[PDB]
This record gives C-alpha cells, sequence and structure tokens, in this order.
C-alpha cells in the first residue's frame, strides 16, 4: 500500500453506539456533548434502530482533523461503557468504513453492504 | 453515573502496533516509515515477536504527547493497513487506562490485564 497524508481526510465522524440497556447513558452523553461544545458540533438524530452500516443503535457527530485531538481525547475519557465507531471521510465511504475504522472500546462488524 | 474529565487529565499516549508472523513485514515497513516521517523523534520500543505485557499479539510501542496525537493517529488511521493498533492515554491509572480508555485502530483485542 501507498502512504497518504492527513489532507486526504475531509472530516471525521464518530458514532456513539448503544442499545436498550444503554439508552439512558447514550442520551446523557449526547446532552453533555451539546453542553460542552455549546452546540457547535454537528449532531445527527438519536437513532434507536440500526441505520446504514451501523449494527447498533447510534448517533453521529461530525468534526474536522483540527478538532480531532480534543474530541477523541474527550470521548476516550468520557465514553463510559459506550462503544464509539470513528472513521475519517475521504470521499470513499466503503474504503473509509472497511479500512479506516477506529473504535473507542470494542469493534463491531459493520454492515458494509449498506455502502 | 460518570464524572466527566477534561483532556488535561491526559499526560501522554501510548500506541502499540500489533502483528503476527503473517504481517511482520508490513509491521516492519510501518516501523521504518514512522522513523523516517518523524525523523526518529517519536519514542519507539523493541520489535517484540512475542506477546509482552498486556498485549496478546506481537507488538511494538510508540509514546507521544496529546499535542502530537492528531498528526500521528490521523496518519496511522490512513496507513496502518492490516495492522491493528492499540492506543491508550496515560492518566495515572494503568488498569483503567488500558481497560476503560482503550482505542483501537482496526479491531479490538482482549488484553491480558493480569499482566499489569
Amino acid at each position: 500500500m501507498t502512504f497518504r497524508d492527513t489532507s486526504a481526510i475531509a472530516s471525521w465522524h464518530a458514532h456513539v453506539y448503544f442499545d436498550a440497556s444503554s439508552r439512558d447513558a447514550a442520551w446523557t452523553l449526547r446532552e453533555q456533548i451539546e453542553a460542552h461544545w455549546s452546540g457547535k458540533l454537528q449532531l445527527g438524530r438519536f437513532h434507536e434502530r440500526p441505520v446504514g452500516p451501523h449494527p447498533m443503535w447510534s448517533y453521529q457527530l461530525a468534526f474536522t482533523q483540527e478538532q480531532f485531538a480534543d474530541l477523541v481525547g474527550w470521548l476516550t475519557l468520557n465514553h463510559g461503557a459506550l462503544d464509539i465507531f470513528l472513521h475519517p471521510n475521504t470521499g470513499d465511504a466503503l474504503r473509509d468504513h472497511r479500512d479506516a475504522a477506529v473504535w473507542i472500546g470494542h469493534s463491531h462488524e459493520l454492515v458494509l453492504s449498506a455502502l
């Protein structure tokens, strides 16, 4: 393979994964993300069903390479028992999710057929 | 109910590149490119071809600061290939840093936490 630089990355997404057992925790973290960054981070719907490539219930957060250290550091400290799926967006969704998956906690098998 | 921490709680980060006999050449190539790219400025451990410490796979260690995190981890996410990479912060709590603050580029693995 050939080495790429970080300019390849357009944006990052993080997806907070949860289920019925962890719904309250996921909602609390959502409220805290809103508060901590004062609603300046793009935030998707609180999906209580599997959507797209996501095998768990999820919600999406979007941010840049320039916010990556702050957001990922903070999520690493504060995610609790919730797994978080992170991936860069480079313009090739399948490649990004298949090959550039990062996980805070534990990894999950994605529904790649959705991409 | 969680008590939230600020990123200031992080002293430094460690990363471990995991590999096996099948991927040792790829592990080595990455190793030598990390050396090249950062001009030997990133603290780098031995190329361990056995499980060491909490690590269930063959591994080598990198140590780096929060201020180096985005450059290094962004690059590793793009360039790690088949190699899973274990990352964790150092906050002064070895067990919880490994068990509860684990980050994985690729796939997660079960750590041998009794090693700690």
